[PDB]
């Protein structure tokens, strides 16, 4: 991240531009806190994020956008 | 629960017998602590 003047200073002779477009995710992840780590949120004061998996261990679409990628 | 002579003085003319047989449970309860109360015991320090 730069200012406009330094970016114009950098794109002239120093850094060579790779691609003028990139494809980036378009969705936030989510955390819901229901099920096994809802009772422990209310009977005790704790909770674990992957409480569906970490209890088991014991016993997507993107979009192409205009960008400016340098090497 | 008494001593052996208190029984002799109580069963004589004071306390009235009703029945001479009884049925009782013959197996204890059980606690296993496995499943999701094992994870709660190992990660945090509690269990229900």
């Amino acid at each position: 991240v730069t200012t406009a003047t330094l970016k114009r200073q950098l794109l002239q002779g120093i850094l060579q531009i790779d691609d003028t477009a990139a494809d980036v995710p378009v969705t936030y992840g989510e955390m819901v806190l229901q099920g096994t780590n809802l009772v422990t949120a209310l009977v005790m004061g704790k909770a674990v994020r992957g409480m569906d998996d970490v209890a088991r261990h014991l016993l997507p679409v993107n979009a192409r956008v205009p960008a400016d990628l340098v090497i």
